[PDB]
């Protein structure tokens, strides 16, 4: 199946401006697209906000003024931040937007018609900032923010109510063996493995149906209404799941504005998300509930869900109100973008709940991009080294020559196993293990002192090492886009073979090929003081 390869970020609460977590899910999609794109595959990449609910309308009258203006301005505040960021986003939806609320009456209709929302009754325990319903087993004493004695969520802590409700129910219960089968069917599709183990044993112990409606007072009337039936309010997760759905049938003009809603998303060819990115916190709205929705309504299901950790700074959590911050427009003007993307992607894996500081930002900064990168493509651009600036033509290889070859040459299939997993840690890991072996490489050959002593063994020296840099820095380039650029720039790499798989293999650029001009003091990851 050719198709347009598509992945999304969650779309976020309004609630608040825009932190670490909403930078890094987005951060992690934009890589995932970037990559795709250099491979030469046609990718849609979505991200936006989630701007109903009682949550978020509740946090508009705390500032005390209109949900209109308010989640319009929050809105403005994350596009403001993705842009800052520098990442190739296609889409940015808002689910405030008309189109989005046609498609999510359709689907709403579509469940309906196969007979599988009723009317009922939820009485129960309700997180209004996760908007998440909770049985008994999931809350547990707590403090309120007067100092009192609440409930609250066992997985979030926030504060929970009691809700007790004439809802519309969604059959979620009836979807379990198939749930279970499409799981079983497709052992890859939610990563990392423990947490699709997680929620395999979830399902397996039973589901209860979902309310997928609330009365209109209690939204405070910010809310899609349900078709048919204007006293209730369609659920802020069925509104928000279906953003990936909306997306995949959105026309965008050049602007990025949307300007046409299709009938059918065959018509696009997005439709199925290859990979949803999302935080733990959000993996059983992904897993259960929207798999559950796409084949009631008989839609295709995602091939992959992607649920990553929870930052934390110096070993503690990150929050305003308790004095420490981390903002990463602020880190990456201090200590760059591509370095600060780097470090976050580096830094964590998936499984783990990564942590930043200062110092492990600046070891990895001087140590991986600065040391092992930046000084190996100053050594083979180096006019005191590569004397004529140009690729040279290769002598006869030695058998260590080929063993870096080899290792070059493996490198593209080893790379791209783990961005389809997708891992982008070990991917990242995988090419600085080859960028070491070419540092380890000219350390022992010593190409320097080749210029005076032999010219010709410097050529293979020389050749073997700029097409080291370029290939690992093309593997790269959806983790530093702009370095990487800057890079091919020194090496004098020709536009159309900085992408498509065809210059994954090794001699893609011919001898003769110029370097770029040099600029006297340039430096590509100029070292930052330790204390
Ligand atoms: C359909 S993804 C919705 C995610 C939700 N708005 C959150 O911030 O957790």
């Amino acid at each position: 199946v050719e198709k347009v390869f598509f992945v999304t970020s969650p779309i976020y609460y309004v609630n608040a401006a825009p932190h670490i977590g909403h930078v890094y899910s987005t951060l992690i999609t934009d890589v995932i697209g970037r990559y795709h794109r250099v491979k030469g595959e046609r990718v849609f990449a979505l991200t936006g906000t989630d701007e109903h609910g009682q949550k978020v309308a509740e946090a508009a009258k705390q500032k005390q003024v209109s949900p209109y203006d308010f989640t319009t301005a929050v809105a403005g505040e994350f596009k403001k931040c993705f842009e800052q960021m520098d990442y190739s986003i296609d889409y940015f939806i808002r689910t405030t937007n008309e189109q989005h609320k046609a498609v999510v009456k359709e689907l709403w209709t579509k469940l309906e018609q196969k007979g599988d929302i009723y009317l009922g009754r939820y009485e129960g325990w309700y997180s209004i900032s996760d908007e998440s319903f909770l049985t008994p087993q999931n809350i547990t004493d707590g403090v309120d923010k007067d100092g009192n004695p609440c409930k609250v969520s066992l997985e979030s802590g926030h504060v929970v109510t009691w809700v007790s409700e004439e809802n519309y129910m969604f059959r979620l219960s009836a979807f379990r063996e198939r749930l279970l089968e499409w799981y079983h069917a497709n052992p890859g599709c939610i990563v990392p493995e423990f947490r699709r183990r997680e929620v395999i044993r979830a399902v397996e112990k039973g589901l209860p149906d979902l309310s997928v409606s609330r009365a209109r007072a209690t939204l405070h009337n910010w809310a899609i209404p349900v078709p048919g039936n204007p006293d209730h309010c369609v659920y802020v997760w069925l509104d928000a799941l279906t953003n990936y759905l909306t997306g995949s049938r959105l026309r965008v003009d050049e602007s990025g504005k949307e300007v046409s809603l299709v009938d059918d998303f065959n018509e696009l060819e997005r439709f199925p998300a290859d990979v949803h990115v999302i935080g733990k916190d959000i993996l059983k709205f992904h897993a259960i509930y929207w798999p559950a929705f796409l084949l009631s309504a008989g839609l295709p299901l995602p091939k992959k869900i992607v649920a990553h950790g929870w930052w934390t700074k110096d070993r503690k959590k990150i929050s305003k109100s308790l004095g420490n911050v981390f903002d990463p427009v602020e880190k990456a003007e201090e200590f760059g973008y591509d370095a600060l993307k780097y470090f976050l992607l580096r830094e964590s894996g998936f499984s783990d709940d990564g942590d930043y500081s200062d110092k492990n930002m600046i070891a990895r900064l001087n140590g991986e991009l600065a040391d092992t990168l930046g000084n190996l493509v100053m050594r083979c651009t180096s006019a005191k080294i590569n004397v004529n600036g140009e690729w040279p033509s290769p002598a006869a290889y030695t058998e260590e020559d080929e063993s870096l070859i080899q290792l070059i040459k493996d490198l593209p299939g080893t790379a791209d196993h783990y961005y389809l997993i997708p891992d982008i840690q070990k991917a990242i890991i995988a090419v600085f293990d080859v960028l070491r072996a070419i540092n380890a490489y000219v350390t022992d050959m010593a190409p320097w002192k080749l210029v005076k002593t032999d010219p010709e063994r410097l050529r293979t020296v020389l050749y073997i090492t700029l097409e080291g840099v370029r290939v690992t820095t093309l593997l790269l380039s959806p983790i530093l886009p702009r370095k990487s650029v800057v890079i091919f720039d020194m090496l004098g790499v020709p536009e159309v073979h900085r992408k498509g798989i065809e210059n994954f293999e090794f001699g893609a650029v011919p001898p003769g090929t110029r370097l770029g001009p040099a600029v006297e003091g340039e430096v590509l990851f100029s070292k930052r003081s330790t204390e």
